[PDB]
């Protein structure tokens, strides 16, 4: 019955239901007018003209290595550039924040609760006529079919972009510090308060938790020696809570800030990488601090590791997934001179679109072994078993599945995707072409131009029927990847924003904190600035293995 | 001890120990250079020649009111203005905010933990020799003969300005939403999580209380009427907490946002007010929106009143206190073109510099009566007994006392003096020459150039010694006056950046936010942008009594 149900606006505009069905779009600095916001302004259209389409740039920002070549060692070309990623990209997202799961306008709860995730579009009313609206059937086309009809994999599909399980473990052991569902609550709802890089996934995100984790002399992380190597302390010892299954030996209760680590090895590995780096850097920092007390080194140390980590997912994560041949650069001071809002929210769907299922193994190889996922699965003894060392070279050597191509979705892990596609419902998802055209992309036509092929068109076509009713989360899973890359040009577009955002969003890159002081120095700011995936696993695992985020 | 302990930095460089008995000052963007920051860049020492004394540009604002007269009719001119006392002011806050009570250096604890004040200086360090750092003896002067001496009222010195009681008790019910000290924590703790203008104080701060005030039906507050006139619920009857001594009568505990404005007539006079108003608005709504639930109408009501507030306190509070000839305006969109962060974080200097307690008269007098403060405390019977109506009449016809001129503290609220001026102690404050500095104003060289006179100076110098020792709190309200002011420079000078910082730092002001459909189009738009503390009381007193913040 609402008259806004049918997304009438056009170009970022707000419905307004003005009357018991009639309605009116707020153009306000859309750069359109027209009862829908569609007729563009003068300078709108020239800027439209200007405006190339975001795989024109992928094309440039991938090709002409030789170009790439020249700019990326020209400190002000290449400070140019990056300083342009950063701010192009910025202006898709709102903020402060504006809806959630409950709020298709804007109001007080919805900007003042923290324990909601964000929403880049408002939910679909509940008294719409159909679920994406007023387009197809009072019902969408069953998750469980959409599930094995281009979902489950059944050859495995390695990544052409040479991503490895340090790739994929990494962007799960990092995603996973603001990814924290609160599932007593609902989908919509997030227990991760920092909604960011905050590293409560190491430290805790109550003071109670971090207390516990702490050691209290030289501002260090507790920990254990087995078999003279270090990892993370017991929960016997801690008193931390932790998710483990029933059968697991106190002596492998592994206690660290998130409580779910302790169910993938994978994650357990850069949970003990992490807590190694920690500690180290308070030698670092009491060698040049013998007057700071415990609390001042541990305060500073998780200062300088969220720089590190910041530092990483910018220059190697970042810089491997998007395939670029420019060099990414981590400087906060590019923004300097910017109009630029130093805070974020975690938004639902950046987290719908980080289901990167697709990117596991049918098993994990860690040396002479191949573990199916029933026995890798909440067990440290693999761990253990091999050491850091170990996991570090074979994991590095492990090639990781593509995420875009359609039908890799692990069977072993089937249950997360068919929730991903039904919570996608329950928070009353708008379509694919609702979040495309949202996020300045070209709505698709039909399931042919979404996939690049026929077959899982034909099988989308007959599931949906139309392609404004395609849902956003399958679509992802499933649309035409970019040459030879892992992802699609709806992953990348939808992805960057709220990315950035999240990672120069942080205190740390705002002017008042980014200085040496702050980290304790020159010496705790190099620590930051040099700071690579590589040099994180040469200064804490043992024999300094090599390690990328692709399959040499 | 600290060797930082006396405070070496100047110019905003931050200070970092750099071995037990050395330190360094970090001169990161302050524009000087120099073991102490005190050696100006070049662009710096241009900058300082072009730039007038607080007490200069004071001096244009308040004098030529026929030049003002013209400005304040050229839309762009007066724009001009109003965006640069905007810019020119926040760039004295720290956003994202700093320190806190408990860290003399950035840590995340620090700028993640709402349940701080935030701090504009460091607090001392807890080893150093002295209270406020170096300088002075092991110990303050005694703050009972502070009290005594400089402080307490003998004779009622009435305010220059004009100022009124809808003034004083108008600042008291509005600072009091987000200066809520949580005392069961101590003094550098805040119980207003949302740090700003986000009407608590009239919602709640919770969702449980917020409900329990609720009517739940058109979005209005629940209320009572009392022959014939509308007043906030019972206690009784919503179950939402309120602090009331023993002796109330259950249908006199008035139930509102903030559970202790039921301790003054004066706070619950404008606790009424706004209450009626929020409702008044709701009625508002409904008419152009027959389609808009319960919910919705009382969410975007409480965005209305949030606007409505910011606005007030802008061209009306502060118009007035100002004493600008130049008028001031409330519009978000100056700030679009500028860089500025749509956040805030209640500094515990702020809450300090606001105990306006000389303000208070020595006795209320409403109609025929004059209430001493005994029979004023938690009495609403009072406030039944005459009515809103001649409570605003009696309030806009009272004046009340100076701040600044000294002993003007009504010595029925001595114990809150006192404290004042413990608790800043307790927080490890820094000296009145420090904050100065930190806000770009010259140290007073003596205390007779601090109160412009010489008795009170003279008793001043023989308990601190040192004017560099002499403690910002007490400073403030025995400052020399400006020009037939309520207030000193110092006070003006910290208190207009902390204030500009939350009133336009609030997220209504974000681009995203200020357009009509946010407030349910133009006609909740035009409430906002149309209100004053005149129309305030006029659309919600009976006769529409004639209302100002000066005495007439
Ligand atoms: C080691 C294999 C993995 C297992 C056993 C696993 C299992 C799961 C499970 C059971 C959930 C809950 C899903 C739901 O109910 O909605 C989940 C959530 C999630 N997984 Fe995985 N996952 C694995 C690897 C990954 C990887 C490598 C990524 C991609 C970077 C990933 C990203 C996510 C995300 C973003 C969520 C939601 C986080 C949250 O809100 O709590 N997962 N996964
Ligand atoms: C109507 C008579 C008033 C009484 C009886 C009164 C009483 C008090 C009391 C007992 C406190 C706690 C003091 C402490 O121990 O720190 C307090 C705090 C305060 N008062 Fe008043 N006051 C009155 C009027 C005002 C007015 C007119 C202002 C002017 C803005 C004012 C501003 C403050 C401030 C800013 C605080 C701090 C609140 C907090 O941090 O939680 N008061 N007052
Ligand atoms: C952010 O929004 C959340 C979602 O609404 C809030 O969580 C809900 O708070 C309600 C009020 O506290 C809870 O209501 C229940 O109502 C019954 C009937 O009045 C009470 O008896 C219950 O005690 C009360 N709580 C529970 C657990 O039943 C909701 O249950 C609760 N949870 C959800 C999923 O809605 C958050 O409170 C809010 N956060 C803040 C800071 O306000
Ligand atoms: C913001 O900072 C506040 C001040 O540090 C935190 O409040 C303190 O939290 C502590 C830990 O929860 C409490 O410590 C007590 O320690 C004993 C010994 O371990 C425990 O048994 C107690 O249960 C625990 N709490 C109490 C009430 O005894 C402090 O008491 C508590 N209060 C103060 C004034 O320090 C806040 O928790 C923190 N906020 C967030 C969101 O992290
Ligand atoms: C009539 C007003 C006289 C003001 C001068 C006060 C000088 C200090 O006088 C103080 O006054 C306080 C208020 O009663 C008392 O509580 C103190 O005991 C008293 O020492
Ligand atoms: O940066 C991340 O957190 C990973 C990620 C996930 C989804 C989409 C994009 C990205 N990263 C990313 C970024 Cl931050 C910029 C440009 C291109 C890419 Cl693919
Ligand atoms: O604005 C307030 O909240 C009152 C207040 C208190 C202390 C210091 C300044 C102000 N207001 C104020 C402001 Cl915000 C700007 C310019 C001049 C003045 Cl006096
Ligand atoms: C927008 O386009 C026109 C009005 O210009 C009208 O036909 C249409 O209904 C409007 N909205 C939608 C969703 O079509
Ligand atoms: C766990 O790992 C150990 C050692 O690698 C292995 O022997 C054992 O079978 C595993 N347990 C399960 C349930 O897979
Ligand atoms: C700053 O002034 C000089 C160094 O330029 C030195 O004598 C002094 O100790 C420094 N610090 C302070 C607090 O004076
Ligand atoms: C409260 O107010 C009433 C009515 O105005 C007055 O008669 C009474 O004396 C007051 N009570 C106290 C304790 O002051």
């Amino acid at each position: 019955a609402n008259p806004c149900c049918s997304n009438p606006c056009q170009n970022r505009g707000e419905c307004m239901s003005t009357g018991f069905d009639q309605y009116k779009c707020d153009c306000t600095r859309t750069g359109f007018y027209g009862e829908n916001c569609t007729t563009p302004e003068f300078l709108t259209r020239i800027k439209l003209l200007l405006k190339p389409t975001p795989n024109t740039v992928h094309y440039i920002l991938t090709h002409f290595k030789g170009v790439w070549n020249i700019v990326n060692n020209i400190p002000f070309l290449r400070s140019l550039i990056m300083k342009y990623v950063l701010t192009s990209r910025s202006y898709l997202i709102d903020s402060p924040p504006t809806y959630n799961v409950h709020y298709g306008y804007k109001s007080w709860e919805a900007f003042s609760n923290l324990s909601y995730y964000t929403r880049a579009l408002p939910p679909v009313a509940d008294d719409c006529p159909t679920p994406m609206g007023v387009k197809g059937n009072k019902e969408l086309p069953d998750s469980k079919e959409v599930l094995e009809k281009v979902l489950l994999r059944r050859e495995f599909i390695p990544d052409p972009q040479g991503s490895n399980m340090m790739f994929a473990f990494f962007a799960q052991h990092f995603t996973h510090q603001f990814f924290k569902t609160d599932h007593k609550r609902g989908p919509g709802f997030t227990r991760g308060l920092g909604h960011g890089v905050d590293l409560n996934h190491i430290y805790g995100e109550t003071l109670d938790r971090q207390h516990k984790l702490r050691l209290f002399k030289d501002g260090k992380l507790k920990y254990q020696v087995i078999g003279g190597e270090v990892y993370p302390p017991t929960v016997k010892d801690t008193q931390v809570e932790m998710i483990y299954p029933p059968h697991i030996p106190e002596n492998l209760q592994f206690a660290v800030g998130q409580e779910v680590f302790g169910l993938v090895p994978g994650l357990m590995m850069y949970a003990t990488i992490w807590l190694r780096e920690h500690n180290r850097v308070c030698d670092i920092l009491k060698q040049e601090h013998p007057e700071w007390g415990d609390e001042q080194l541990f305060q500073t140390s998780r200062l300088i590791l969220i720089g590190e980590t910041i530092k990483i997912v910018i220059e190697d994560y970042v810089q491997h997934l998007s395939g670029y041949h420019f060099k990414l650069k981590f400087d906060p001071e590019l923004l300097f001179n910017q109009q630029f809002q130093y805070q974020n929210r975690i938004a639902s769907e950046f987290n719908t679109l980080y289901h990167w299922h697709p990117l596991l193994p049918d098993t994990f190889n860690i040396e002479d072994q191949e573990y199916s996922f029933k026995q890798f699965l909440y067990n440290n003894s693999i761990l253990l078993e091999h050491g850091l060392t170990q996991f570090v070279e074979s994991f590095t050597r492990q090639i990781a599945g593509r995420v875009a191509g359609g039908r890799n979705v692990p069977i072993a892990v089937q249950a997360v995707a068919k929730a991903s596609i039904d919570q996608s419902r329950e928070m009353k998802y708008q379509s694919l072409n609702e979040y495309r055209k949202r996020f300045s992309l070209k709505p698709y036509t039909s399931f042919e131009e979404l996939t690049g092929e026929k077959e899982m068109a034909a099988e989308l076509k007959a599931l949906y029927s139309d392609i404004d009713v395609m849902e956003l989360y399958p679509a992802l899973l499933v649309e035409k990847p970019r040459p030879d890359a892992i992802f699609g040009e709806t992953m990348v577009e939808l992805g960057a924003p709220f990315s950035l955002k999240g990672l120069m969003g942080n205190p740390i890159c705002s002017p008042q904190y980014w200085k040496p002081s702050t980290f304790g120095g020159e010496v705790g700011f190099k620590i930051i600035n040099t700071a690579s995936i590589q040099s994180l696993i040469c200064n804490n695992v043992k024999g300094c293995p090599f390690t990328s985020f692709n399959v040499q």
